[PDB]
């Protein structure tokens, strides 16, 4: 593909599930990709397989040590993207954590660390990549994984959704900021998003079915279901788009039962 | 290369968005209804339409099929299904917006507007949502509404209510046809340069003021609806269903 | 007096469809708070029978209201609320619009005249209930308040609902757009989206005590939403408590659209 | 007596709508906790707020509590339980807008804008939620966000994610705290007219330019939000959570 043929691509959180398929599709429309990761051990290493797999169709990426909640992250994304490529011309922030918890125990550092990897995090990530952008003077992308969450409630949530309804908010007010430099900012909501089928458990076979049953396309959805959607807001397909969201659920937020 | 082998029925699609979205299309690899309104200067449109497509190798026909008919929707599905023996996308975007104060709207007014814009779209969809069930393959709807579908206009108290019913027609119809694998989508333009407001931008001091409340710095143009309408149409939405796309520079967001 | 609250003493409310259901309880509560009442029917044996129960029950507590028969499908219905309205009560000063139907059905074999009818109550008549009474408010140059009852439905889908999840959005579309037109003549505009509500409607879905059961396990107040739920959103829609909020909308749902599962 | 003999927490409340929303609260029968920020101006503004809820026979006491700090929810039940016996009402109000660009913005500035305007909001809605819980006989949190929750704005990049995180937070506090009859909405105030942007009100030019973007033609005042918020606080919304309530003149309908 050619979409992002090349656009130097940030991924943040792009080791595992999305932010990994996300990474990958744009390698495959010609883009060169920085995988950013947590610095993880499990984070280092599905960062350096993914840049192996994308090696072996041809492509070009490298996998940066990254950790969301530490704000310096947004800058040493940029440096690294600049010192290896040349340039930032799409940020698709993903990284993310839910640590699920009753809200009338939430302890403060769970719910100050969820706000912090989720929301200022992507808020200096964002900034560091926008700085970048305009400072080139050749437009730019700015695409937030965020969630249908970011719609409804989730009672095991509460420390969460304001996060994700968070980042919507933020593109919508950067979409104006940046506008005047051709940066787009937009974000996605995928909706029920599963793991590897072959990895669950019987249990999480059971719950999958009736997770199932809700999604009126009739399956939940996979990683790489959000990989078309980030690859258009990130090409020239999306010109006029910016401010926008684009829910990606197949159907569950509007199956009202 | 993202709608080979794909029929696909584009409404209103002899000027403005819908031209641009039928073009788009047959660039995409699909074969082409170009519907119209069955006027004179919409079939003229529709023919030029259709040769330029031939003309860089495309496949199209031109169906007049007035969006006030309820009739057109089969009209539309049986001369796709003659020609290129499928239905595959629907781009349903006929439609009006005869600009009117709301206290002296008179009511055959609103009832054309009201019958073109949400009642024909509606049985249009229902006759091109059957030819894709019954062929088993799944499909695509995408209507064009506009970014008011979610705000208001005083001169549109008769338009924005079928703006905002198009966007729920595609929630509901998105739960009534996933089984089937079909999807259900819209599209919001925001300012959009076409025919219909060319006289309107003449005013270049009005235009300079709707072009500050961009935020991308510039009003949208046909084309700029084609991408998402072809993205939407396309195995990359695969799971988008039940959706709506604001495509309007910013517009929305920008709270003066 | 009856403990009778005044937030609408001296205004004349009309409410369309106000013979059973949210429209009964939404007249009621207006005559309550001090408003003569236009309980508006449908002109049906059973609409007529509902409308004069119920301003037998007004009148006996001291309020003041009458019964008017007017089909929401009959384009003409709201000129002759708005006329019964000036002859009765000298004034318009609140128009709760409610009347609507929702006949299930599924989409693809959809006739076309159901559809219509569906269209046509619920949008279209609302649509010129609505201009007769603000033409009305704004001939009297003392401003006004507009509500209309649509549904949470106005949010999300409905498989055997393609006919009328858009009527329902299209009301608060409407309402918005009426904000603007009407704001400078102090007429405010407003929705209200009940969630589930027991009513007669929904009389034989919530007859299956098991389907009833998965509804209301569903809302995080716990329990379905009864007509009386609306009366107190909708008077305070009417009220000056509102008087800055016009082209908005308020979820009466028990929490159920926020609740995801 | 919409609220009466009920204890009504308002934070932020020595001045603007959480003064007005105290106020109302009180005339309604509530006993009253005057939440501010602890400064001098704050503290003289809930002495007089106070002084004049006193004045018409009303109840309140004043009780100083940083939103940044998150101790002071647990500080504002503890004074509420010491004086009235209760906590039944928790209006959250506190909440700052530093106008500033985004590229440039400082890190200390955007943490002390979420941490006090999300964080602080958090811990206050958990603290008043648990003795509402405890108490078992229901309650009303109402957090006062803003039409900035729905849309853009280029100088609060920083600002609009803590408002449509105020919305968010209610929607999941809605599904938490249901089974305990605790209900959970916000209000949306639109251009109100309070000491923030009293000196950019001086303009005139920009006065008129933004009372003409308001369909009822004003600008709003602190008084317009009291009578939203004590609905929501009260039996006349009991069915009512998770909900969200434009408080605008029609300012987000009015699109140009």
């Amino acid at each position: 593909g050619s979409l992002l043929i090349d656009k130097t691509v940030i991924v943040t959180g792009a080791s595992r599930g999305i932010g990994r398929a996300a990474a990958r599709e744009c390698a495959r429309q010609g883009a060169r990709v920085v995988i950013g990761h947590s610095g993880s051990d499990e984070g280092r290493a599905g960062a350096l397989s993914l840049a192996e797999e994308i090696a072996a169709f041809g492509g070009t990426a490298i996998a940066v040590g990254a950790d969301a909640a530490d704000l310096d992250s947004g800058e040493k994304l940029v440096a690294a993207a600049v010192e290896a490529f040349g340039s930032v011309d799409v940020l698709v922030n993903n990284a993310g954590i839910c640590p699920f918890h009753s809200f009338l125990d939430m302890p403060r550092e769970l719910y100050l660390k969820t706000v912090g990897t989720n929301l200022n995090g992507a808020y200096f990530t964002v900034q560091a990549a926008a700085r970048r952008m305009k400072e080139q003077g050749r437009g730019g992308a700015i695409i937030a994984v965020s969630s249908i969450s970011a719609l409804v409630g989730g009672a095991m949530q509460t420390h969460y959704t304001p996060t994700k309804a968070g980042l919507l908010s933020l593109m919508q007010s950067c979409a104006i900021a940046l506008g005047p430099y051709g940066i787009r900012c937009n974000a996605v909501l995928p909706g029920t998003i599963a793991t590897d089928i072959n990895k669950e458990d019987l249990s999480d076979l059971e719950k999958r079915e009736r997770m199932t049953s809700r999604v009126p396309l009739g399956r939940l959805g996979e990683p790489d279901d959000l990989a078309g959607p980030i690859v258009f807001l990130a090409s020239d397909m999306a010109r006029y788009v910016t401010g926008a969201s684009l829910l990606v659920d197949g159907g569950l937020f509007v199956n009202l039962q």
